[PDB]
């Protein structure tokens, strides 16, 4: 099957409509890989310490959060992953989306491999490099169906595919965590000299130790330029993913109270019952009256996060998640957990841009009725008194434990029975799609890296590698190595499906679309999702769940 | 029937997907009507003429343009007119067919009366008024099914039913035009002061007198407090409306010319090869070479009109219509026939608004293709020389008959069998909907004042009046009237239904979409669309066909 | 005390509710509304924000 | 057009199962609306004395 | 927030803004619901809505 | 006695309604306390704009 | 899923790196002025992402 194709490009996105508003989007992608010889032969316990004693070491007294020490286990496979939003819609097509529907969700995947060609490389002179097809060689090919060896989502770290059509990609180096002791103690800038800085690091325990190999645990496939490789098809069992915004808050839940009488002129306000006169019930019995601030509601919308939460196991110090809510008029990013993220061109960044350094952005939630605003934040001592003297009523300014930046709301916790959110958004093209769920007993309720987490088994992890070319000398009792320098290229197609549903429409008022426009410096300004003189493109994210919807 | 409702408010519009992409939108809308009876209780041949040698009257010299002499038919009818976007969609409405669909048609249309009530009204003493129902008492409907008599689309004098729901309308009294001779002579503020201006007006003509009676001419229906009346479905034969706005002119017909290299940095500029030796073909065979201004295209897109051209027939001098084509750079208004209309506060004008003067808004063309730029036009005398002195080339400057401000594209008409344009917009929400054809045997290929003409008959007018409330002393041989006081109310709904289709989603970039925004003084500020403190409504024109199309 | 009550359109709801012991899993009760209808007079204007109405009530079971 | 009951009726369908069912009928009073139309009302206790929230330590209310 | 004991130099920030386009939504009824007109003779039936929720125990623990 | 505060405004955030224990520590177990008119249980006899109002204890004890 | 009190702390915001003693809350201070009382003593991290296995099983007792 030498100068046959084996299969076809395809990166079309397609929309069938099945009627009543519910849709078929089909979303083709396919990219031309390149894959070349690892720079090992064999699997490694590499272990990674930064504990030096100044700029960014642990050593260095206050330097916690710099923490990179852990130990992972190298492989020589790579990684084809596709799991993020951009890698399968052009900008246009998630706009439409978010503006026309109101509901989506995962139906089923589809990739496979084709066209692949193999080739070594030789020396000439002057030296210059000659490319040669070596036809008999191959490339394997591993699927991990029951997802046994460690999941790595690949979006996390910006290694999943271009998000290009026209523009070559290659897989990530498959790469895992492996367990191994870690303690680091803590410290301040201010925090004495004298004090000793404990940063130690231990060996394998038995308890603990998981060494996988491909080799062992999956099926690999060979193929050689004529051959192609399916994984048929998976289908996804999540729950659906709203495509709306919330915005009412406790403040705007249920009967607002009766105005005494409408406003007198457009300009002017209008006026309830007096406090002490007026019905309704509170949960504060030690006063006579009734305030919309005072007022019972059903429950509570969002709620209080430990912020910046770092704690430890035996693996080290870490910075705890937090569901990411609106930030609020105050703009508390780290509080209602914000996403920052660093990205490559191929991801996004404006291939323009030069200097080593990443493009970076910070997502803000879209919802407005879940966040918390820090600042305006407070609790009053009962029996409650209105107004309260500064001895009852603790607000961000207090200090806990002496120390002039910790206020009570750096250690608060609001969850409870009565609390309600959204969902984290969509981050299109950046965000991860779908997760592997947890392998506990007792799972969360949610991901923060994730909007669909399989309820059953998420789609298997698709593995390739070049297979060793060996040359004319070779001795297997010597460690040294001497292979043929090759490399490959191959092409990747991929079918993901989503059921969606088109928004309904009831507001008298227009409301708000995610548009385009010409003001120069304008973040929606089309020139950015255009290409310059010379090609250079940019993708910058885009807002998600523009429209508005009742939360009650 | 007294006591029992005939019939169901509904205002509500709803989608229909059959899938495929198809839509059925069913607009159904609804008002409380206001009745009162008539001035007069016969038919009236009115004449109006403005004469005056001063102010705005037509004998003050230069004064044609301020015309309204005319003479009319009036009759003690009234007419429900509903041919207005405003009367069926509410602006989300609008805003998301724009935005989502590429498509529109009409499919039918349904209409119906209930819920008649009529009252009497006499005095009391202090004087108060006191209102009684007239159990007895009826109110005359006659619908025109064949459109026998004169086409009035109310639209056109802002007339039709209010633009919002939950206030109460009222029916627009019958009139239509009567021929009387009609002739005025023009003159300058220049021209010389003995000269008289002919302002003429004629007797009734035999071969063009029509005296029309709703009475003698259609079947008249009597309502009584427990009646009810129903037209019937007609169903519309229309062409489909495009919902989307072309850009290419004949600048950008066709295979660009070949770069002879990328630019060198994203700041260059690339060029073409030589206009010497360039390959391709011009109409224009005096000079050796081809440029994008001089290169044949296949057709002409867009074409110049003569304005503001006025002309004369028996009737009087009219402003002659202009095909509404885009404004340009240069806002050449009148040139490209942009329309300006002046409503009242049932269609849109802001209710806070205070002063007899009306709302004003000016309509400028969706469509950036086929507009003309009169200043840079020009035409240039062959054989054609490079670059032209001043006397082989006519300008705008350049004036006509030794008239300063009359340039040759003030008379000059461009239309051709290689003209090509796109259809008038739809104007939400003032804008007329469908228009009857012209009963000539060669008609025009569009209507300037509606989207829809129909192609067979249009759905028949629907009239009203009060029944004559005679009192107890009558004479028929005297011309004297004695009426009880009378009026009425009634339920107006009905049911208009169009046939759309989702459009397509192709371009990499973000797509234009009308947004809503919080920026002050923004056109498209949310606030525009909500009540004011005190209730007061104001709805805008909306931007229609967002989404830009391929010509070619 | 209130007897049903809607639930929050939210993806994570709430593990009850404060002010009702019964939440519908499910769309709850459709809410009741009523109104006159505007009883207008003889003079009526629609181009004016003034409104003239006959004074009217109603009582029903 | 209708009937008045007020009356709650125990049907009990044995093995303890019980079928309470409420009939329940009120009188209704129903007079025109103040305005015809729809309000967008703001209501601002911004006061610097007695139980406005420009007095310090007023949040509450 | 404030407390009676805050400085009297100290200034309470009290503001409210403008309508927002992303949260915007002004319903009516008029244009969302059917609506029936009932004169004298006429009369109007719900029909029956079923409850779907989780027993209530009566007895505290 | 904790309040939040979003976009809207401050509010006293709910709480479970739960014994109030020997202590009788209202707030901290979210007893209920409302304000009725007439229509409602109020006694009609009573006379002034100010309504009637009661502090619901939650029944369970443990 | 255990956690070691010792080494966990809670850094002020906007975090800063490295932060001075007063921008950091750790296991050495002392809540309310006792010498033993640190925030560790009364600090809740659950949460709606939180997850944990469950009790292992205790042969033989
Ligand atoms: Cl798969
Ligand atoms: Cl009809
Ligand atoms: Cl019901
Ligand atoms: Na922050
Ligand atoms: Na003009
Ligand atoms: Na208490």
């Amino acid at each position: 099957g030498i100068g046959v194709s084996t299969g076809t490009y395809d990166n079309q996105t397609t929309y069938k409509f099945l009627g009543d508003g519910w849709v078929e989007i089909t979303a083709h992608a396919s990219r031309l890989l390149h894959l070349g010889m690892p720079p090992s032969e064999n699997y490694c316990r590499v272990t990674v310490h930064n504990n030096q004693t100044t700029g960014h070491g642990t050593k260095v007294k206050g330097n916690m959060a710099y923490d990179d020490t852990h130990q992972q286990i190298w492989t020589p496979w790579s990684l084809v992953d596709a799991n993020a939003w951009g890698v399968w819609f052009q900008p246009s097509d998630w706009q439409f989306i978010q503006n026309s529907m109101e509901s989506l969700n995962l139906d089923s995947l589809s990739q496979e491999l084709f066209n692949v060609v193999v080739k070594t490389v030789t020396e000439q002179q002057g030296a210059i490099k000659v490319y040669n097809n070596d036809l008999t060689a191959c490339m394997m090919v591993a699927l991990d169906s029951n997802n046994i060896l460690p999941y790595t989502p690949a979006a996390q770290t910006s290694e999943t595919l271009g998000f290009y059509p026209w523009k070559p990609t290659a897989p990530a180096p498959y790469r895992y965590y492996f367990f191994m002791p870690r303690q680091l103690s803590v410290t301040s800038s201010n925090s004495a000299e004298g004090t000793q800085i404990t940063d130690t690091i231990g060996e394998p325990q038995a308890l603990n130790s998981q060494f996988f190999t491909i080799e062992n645990t999956l099926p690999i496939t060979l193929l050689r330029t004529g051959d192609e490789f399916t994984t048929g098809t998976y289908i996804f069992n999540t729950d659906p993913l709203k495509l709306t915004h919330t915005w009412q808050t406790n403040r705007h839940l249920g009967m607002p109270p009766r105005i005494t009488d409408l406003p007198t002129s457009d300009t002017a306000t209008a006026s309830l019952t007096a406090n002490g006169d007026r019905f309704g019930s509170t949960q504060t019995q030690n006063v006579n009256y009734v305030t919309e601030a005072l007022r019972t509601r059903p429950a509570q919308i969002g709620f209080m996060q430990p912020h910046d939460n770092f704690e430890a196991n035996r693996g080290g110090p870490f910075k705890v998640p937090v569901v990411p809510l609106d930030i609020t008029a105050g703009e508390d990013h780290d509080a209602n957990g914000a996403i920052r993220f660093n990205y490559g061109k191929q991801h996004g960044e404006d291939w323009a841009k030069q200097g080593a350094a990443p493009e970076r952005y910070t997502w803000d939630a879209i919802d407005s009725a879940a966040g918390r605003d820090t600042a305006r934040c407070f609790v009053q001592s009962a029996p409650i008194s209105i107004p309260p003297n500064q001895n009852q009523i603790l607000q961000r300014e207090d200090a806990i434990a002496g120390r002039t930046n910790m206020h009570y709301t750096n250690v608060f916790n609001s969850y409870g029975p009565l609390s309600a959110f959204p969902h984290p958004d969509p981050i299109y093209p950046n965000g991860q799609i779908w997760d592997k769920e947890l392998d506990l007993e007792h799972k969360p309720r949610l991901h923060v890296t994730a909007p669909f987490v399989c309820k059953n088994n998420p789609p298997g992890q698709l593995f390739v590698r070049l297979g060793p070319n060996l040359t004319d000398q070779f001795d297997p009792n010597s460690t040294t190595v001497s292979r043929i320098v090759t490399y490959s290229t191959f092409y990747w197609k991929g079918i993901l499906k989503f059921k969606a549903k088109l928004r309904p429409n009831l507001t008298w008022n227009p409301v708000y679309q995610a548009t385009t426009d010409s003001v120069a410096n304008s973040y929606m300004n089309v020139k950015k999702w255009l290409p310059s003189a010379t090609g250079n493109m940019h993708s910058d994210p885009l807002i998600c769940r523009p429209v508005p919807h009742m939360t009650y």
